């Protein structure tokens, strides 16, 4: 099933929770999901190691329980497999496999050097990714923070979605509104709970995919992606003159039948937007 472990295991394999970045000696490897991933290695084998952080306690708990259960359920080539945890204590840990090739958004962006990605190489992470989405929609999940930082690459840079737990079953509303405002569907903005808000959010990687630009960049003009995408459909503005000019090989038409699917995706209106299956058949077609 799951590898249970205890504390004092994930402890000794991450030097302690070393919390400095790994570019400068320590364990850290990112937050989100409530908690802070570390790298660890255990047993000849590098794993990820989130360790929950207190929202508040007992609604912790809850949450590590319900993370638990939807990976349980969710086995897929493009979600991250969980290997174990920890639940000895005030302290709680989801153990994972490791990606090497860390985030879409670190590798789109050629963080700490790596080689840019090829147009080809990205079509198949796109594919990848819808794969993995379709595999929870399928299932009645809905991912809830569907983002580039969020779709990570393994050795061979297939797409590992991770980060759910928090994956709600399926309109619904909240009080407590989660998401990246850059990637959110206007109707998730406003606390509705549905897949739909999941493929708008896909709009936006795919976007993200096409220009090499992120969702957000504070000193771009425009701030947010999602309005240069208002620029083309208004504004005598090109996709093409928005292409990532980091590849050598993007055709005009596979790139144009990307855009295509990125901006079906991106209706406002969540009921026109196509679903995850319909992002595959198009994703499939374009190659």
């Amino acid at each position: 099933r799951f590898h249970s472990f205890s504390f004092y295991e994930l402890k000794n394999v991450t030097n302690n929770f070393d919390e400095r970045p790994i570019s400068v000696g320590g364990n850290k490897m990112g937050e989100g999901g409530f908690g802070v991933v570390y790298k660890g290695y255990v047993n000849n084998t590098t794993v990820a190691v989130k360790k929950l952080a207190a929202i508040t306690t007992e609604e912790l708990k809850q949450q590590f329980d319900q993370e638990i259960k939807v990976m349980a359920k969710c086995q897929h080539e493009n979600l991250v497999e969980l290997l174990g945890f920890s639940s000895d204590g005030d302290d709680l840990c989801l153990v994972y496999v490791y990606m090497p090739n860390g985030s879409l958004l670190d590798r789109l962006s050629c963080l700490d050097g790596t080689p840019p990605l090829s147009w080809h190489m990205r079509c198949k992470i796109a594919q990848g990714a819808a794969n993995g989405i379709n595999f929870l929609h399928e299932n009645h999940h809905i991912h809830r923070d569907i983002k580039s930082a969020n779709i990570l690459l393994d050795e061979a840079f297939t797409a590992k979605i991770s980060d759910f737990g928090l994956a709600r079953a399926s309109t619904v509303m909240t009080s407590r509104i989660v998401g990246t405002t850059a990637y959110m569907a206007p109707e998730a903005l406003r606390g509705e709970i549905t897949p739909k808000s999941d493929i708008y959010s896909f709009g936006v990687v795919l976007l993200e995919i096409i220009t090499g630009l992120p969702a957000v960049d504070e000193h771009r003009e425009p701030q947010l992606l999602l309005d240069i995408k208002e620029e083309i459909e208004d504004e005598e503005k090109t996709i093409e003159d928005y292409i990532d000019k980091k590849m050598n090989d993007a055709d005009s038409t596979s790139v144009e039948a990307m855009y295509s699917v990125a901006s079906q995706c991106l209706h406002e209106k969540k009921n026109k937007r196509p679903d995850i299956k319909k992002v595959q058949q198009l994703l499939q077609e374009m190659t």
